């Protein structure tokens, strides 16, 4: 077993291993698609020959609270091969990639976990909290007060490409979570959105000035559509969109992967209708570099300004001054006030887990319960936390 | 029709009514128990003579933030018969009980909904959110930092009734949506961890210092433990109790209907592992007096004070000043900086809804962002918000 | 293997055999209660000493087009021992029990088949038609021109036992198919009415002046609302009725067992609404004297006076003259115009089944289309055929 | 919001429409094809310009009671974009038809409803019953009376498409319902009867010289044979095709929508066999010229001459005169006798709905008990009523 980067020899030998490890394998023609976001030395290979473990990341741009984008290494195609179990491969490939992403100086890394059991070890916590509601739209009233009592057009996707660019790309840097997508999604997704024989059927969009909607009816349940994607810039926006899926009479059901925060429920007369269906862990985060993660965020202009000293496990002792929605996180070997693993930095980091959640399961450690519901204030967000899209 | 307070020759008649309209009918001799919560003038009968509807209240108190106690009315065995549907008999019957409960000097009024599109329109709102987590528990491990890696003690519920009321009584002065369990509603919880031929199976408590678990095996699902009811003071208490949950080595999942902000997932080194299997709204509240409500809860010590002029939809229009963790909520004829419907007020009431997402729906309207930054710090409760038990 | 009418030592074998051979047995209290409806000679049991087959009739008396009365042979209670299959004993039972029946002067025996392959050979034809309608409640609008736009009263059913039998003895006397329902029978329906330990929910009653609906809560799906029995005089009753139905508020579905022409589709605003679910033969009819049951029965006033020369298989051949809505049936060895087997006489004689159809598959053979549709319209009953209870 | 007749332009958005309104939308290809059946100014579209709503006819030949062939109007393509709904565009376009069909001289329009509670109000009332029976063919026993106890041949369907057209022209003649198919529609119907790379399996056809059966394997229930078509012109040919049918060893059931006289129950030894699976709606008529409709079907010659005066709600009042068969329907101001609104008349007009069934719900209104089993009779249809092909 040898850890390399690969050469173009061995992207054969990764399709294969990709192909049997990933059952939503986009294919060869798609990956190579995906590739052009794997920096020069974003990738590593474990042979033994043949590939039986491979890792890389990807250049991505990730908005977090205060609307600033941090440069992140999106983490990617990990696989070990099944004949290469329990030998510590992903241990040292996940090491070698750190390692890399550290040196090329990224203050965070982020992943889509296959299993949520697996990442914490290795510093990642998660960040985001996918939510799907599942609307039976025969029962389903406005209230009174839900905007816009026709904004919205039935359009083909394939012919507004420019209009959802522009949507997303204003989405994505007011929303923490917000990923920038660039030209290669854009063309994969759109590629996505046609009808495939045996497979999905012919995707539409809902378009508004401010917002869109991607839906398809589910293969199967043709009385269900499901919502690939709905980026809403306004309130006018959200709610214009929901009347017209709402006004989708053919179906029985609507579903959607939102955040907990959706004002969906809120728009109808029976909240109950818009059901949580299922709840999932989305984007984690591993914070590289303490210091810089938490002075590039911006924190909530409520709390008045407070200074504690935060130790993060094998991450370094910090004397951290949060005011004027701005931190300053400086080293100290001054007593530890509050303790934390890594991976419970990057679950607090974007809003979505209450540093006093995490203080009840002991994941967070402090005597003082003042300084607990201040970190809850300083953390939270404004803007609700979302989910951009996997990779 | 005439409406009516139930003479004693009335209650055979709401006995059958009760009957015919839920199918979870606790009986007449249970019935009979929960009378004693009803106080005089508690009851209002329609008769066609037959009983066509009713509807009472009984006397609660419950915990909203700060741990204040409020008397509250809680609304309950509201019924109309089925030969009578759309006829008004719901609303001259809520329009009664609302008159009485004010005039008695109730602050807050609080139901338990059938269905989600109902008691809006007569301004409860939803305050508590009832989250179901489901535990495969065949692969749950507990983190490093859980606590306590035996204080824990598998006994019959019906041998330490004293233990559960002494823990229970802790428990609700503490949490926002605690209320107060009479000795009536002791008797009853006791009589149905009883197992019944054709029903349920005999229910076991594991008992801790500070906490306990009342759970049965489902009654046709035999590797599910369905746990009724877990109140730990100690979050020492809440982890032990859960270790001794996952010791069940019989069952291949463990359900349990709590709250969004449950620590159970961090306990463990799979987070997925504890599934949101079900989300519904839990406790409604109706301000039945905007400012006693509003002068009575805690708010959040980390908002700087400040002042808006809040107009409730023919529910008055005040000068609301929040500071020190205080409110203060006077008449005005001000200009309103912030109008909602008495519903909305409900919802934000105990903290289980931001004012932020209502916003967005435009069942909260402002033009001042900053206003709603404020409102949503300031409402926001230390303490989780959870549902006691159901009436 | 001996063949004989059973002692009283013999009825402890009987309910034996039954327990064994009828999943549904209501046991030997109520088995002893039907005992009453069986007649001196009433019985034959096989023993081979143990009982190994048993069959028994009851005196009924059904209603036939034209409000005739006919005294009728219920055949029940039917069964043979899993040991002694194949051995000729139900064909011996039958011919026996027709042998008294025939020599006891009843015109018609009945019976509700277990299985739809077995009584055909026997002569017996299926004459009425269950069909399973399921109200889905929550779309349910009564149609502008349905009647009653309160007369109904949700009632008890033991308290009104007078009322029903009243309103049950003016329908069956108007509906073909309509059966007396003597006293032990209300007995039996009563108390089955109330609630079992680990068995059936307790029955209400909705009472109309000319109609009643007994209805449960299904056992397992509580969304459900099963009407076991629905006898309505006029229209404004059965209207008034599903009214109060579709006004369970707290059901997603009300079921029904009732004939193809129920109204209930065409009050509603959606006829499909009114989802038939399941279908099946109910009543068999075996003409024991042809002439007899012929001459006995009422027919359409509608078709012109003909005549015509009827052959049933073994049954005889006669000279049929039908006019003014009466049939004169004598012996003739003139030629067959019509012919068919004795079971299709039976599945025409309540007007359930067409001549038309039965011809279409050659169970009726005549080389005259005119005669045909003279058949089909004089057959052909003015109010729909009904099952009054099974036996 | 403008109502026009679409030009070549509009034809593209008008697809789009119905991709997103139809999710059982045949392409655009299949669409041309049927647009050949659309006249010059059959179509309406609403423009927003975007195609925010579409309806069109197409020439259809409807055979009646007495094998008369009308001139019918084939209501499709009927849509409202999801974004227009609730905005009168669906009244529109219907009035617009509607006003078209009638100058034009249609006396008939007819369609396929996608919801029951739609077209009742614009005069459509439900004139077909479609019936599926599904045949668990391993019990399946002929009856010793069953017709011809090999005529039939196991074909590719493309191979044999003039017999098809032959055997369903002679078929379409004789039978209430019967619809004469045009060229393009026998195109379209082979082109379906091949194999699709991840839809339907190959079609194979059994052919007699007086009917045939259009049959597939379902394309995930391996052991259920689904019967697209079965045309028969005799008794003998309906027999002889179930008995090939019934002959398919590797399937354990077989499913066909029929109607509700289907004799393929009373083939079998079991008539129980013949399950009645799902009942639904087929042909929906509404009547544009009552006299032109009456007087043009025939009537059973069973019932002696009749007069009578007929209203329909805002469709004139006749004077009816029935007799020989034949109907003369003239203007008159005297007295109704009989009032039913347009569509009801359409429910009666094939014979699928007794008039005594629709008096019952009050659909129907007259005081003479006489008049409605005169008219029962009269418009009862001597030839079972059927559907032909789905538009
Ligand atoms: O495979 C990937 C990225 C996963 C895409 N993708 C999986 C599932 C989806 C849904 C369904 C959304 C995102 C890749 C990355 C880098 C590379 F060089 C080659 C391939
Ligand atoms: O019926 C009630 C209260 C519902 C009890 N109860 C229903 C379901 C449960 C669970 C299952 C929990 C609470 C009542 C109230 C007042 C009165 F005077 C007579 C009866
Ligand atoms: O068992 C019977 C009659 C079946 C009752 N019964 C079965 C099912 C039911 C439903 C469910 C309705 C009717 C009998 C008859 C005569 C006798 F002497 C002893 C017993
Ligand atoms: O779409 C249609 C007619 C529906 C075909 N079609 C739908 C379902 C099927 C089955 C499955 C049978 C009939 C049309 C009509 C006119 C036009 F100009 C363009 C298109
Ligand atoms: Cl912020
Ligand atoms: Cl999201
Ligand atoms: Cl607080
Ligand atoms: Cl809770
Ligand atoms: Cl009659
Ligand atoms: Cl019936
Ligand atoms: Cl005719
Ligand atoms: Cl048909
Ligand atoms: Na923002
Ligand atoms: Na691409
Ligand atoms: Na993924
Ligand atoms: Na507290
Ligand atoms: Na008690
Ligand atoms: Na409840
Ligand atoms: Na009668
Ligand atoms: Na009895
Ligand atoms: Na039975
Ligand atoms: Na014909
Ligand atoms: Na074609
Ligand atoms: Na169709």
């Amino acid at each position: 077993v040898t850890l390399c980067s690969p050469t173009e020899d061995d992207w054969p030998g990764m399709f294969l291993l990709a192909a049997a490890s990933f059952t939503d394998f986009i294919g060869p023609e798609s990956a190579t698609a995906w590739r052009t976001l794997v920096p020069t030395d974003g990738a590593v290979v474990v042979r033994d020959s043949e590939v039986v473990g491979m890792a890389l990341y990807m250049d991505l741009r990730l908005t977090v609270p205060g609307e600033v984008v941090l440069p992140t290494a999106g983490l990617s195609f990990v696989a070990v091969a099944p004949t290469h179990r329990r030998r510590g491969l992903l241990r040292a490939m996940c090491a070698e990639l750190h390692r890399r992403i550290a040196d090329s100086g990224y203050p965070v890394a982020a992943l889509h976990a296959s299993e949520g059991g697996i990442y914490g070890r290795f510093g990642y916590g998660p960040a985001t909290t996918l939510h799907e509601l599942t609307v039976d739209r025969r029962f389903a009233r406005f209230h009174a007060d839900a905007p816009g009592g026709s904004s919205v057009r039935l359009v083909r996707p394939t012919e507004h490409r420019g209009e959802f660019e522009a949507i997303y790309e204003r989405w994505r840097q007011q929303v923490p979570g917000g990923l920038l997508r660039p030209q290669v999604l854009w063309d994969e997704l759109l590629a996505e959105a046609k009808a495939a024989p045996g497979g999905d059927r012919e995707s539409f969009a809902l378009l508004h000035p401010d917002g869109y909607a991607l839906y398809r009816v589910d293969r199967t349940d043709l009385k269900l559509a499901r919502v690939s994607e709905l980026r809403a810039v306004t309130a006018d926006a959200h709610c214009a969109l929901w009347r017209a899926l709402i006004g989708l009479d053919s179906m029985e059901r609507i579903s959607i992967i939102t955040h907990p925060q959706d004002p969906l429920p809120h728009l109808l007369t029976d909240t109950r209708l818009a059901r949580t269906t299922w709840r999932q862990d989305g984007l984690w985060l591993r914070i590289m570099n303490v210091p810089a993660a938490l002075e590039a965020r911006g924190y909530a202009h409520e709390v008045g300004e407070f200074s504690t000293v935060l130790e993060v496990s094998d991450g370094g002792r910090f004397a951290l001054k949060i005011g004027d929605g701005r931190a300053r996180c400086t080293p100290t070997d001054a007593a530890a006030e509050i303790e934390m693993d890594r991976d419970v930095l990057g679950s607090l980091y974007l809003g979505a887990h209450r540093a006093s959640t995490l203080a009840a399961a002991n994941r967070l450690r402090t005597k003082d319960s003042q300084l607990l519901r201040r970190l809850d204030a300083a953390f939270a967000s404004d803007v609700p936390v979302q989910t951009a899209f996997e990779f």
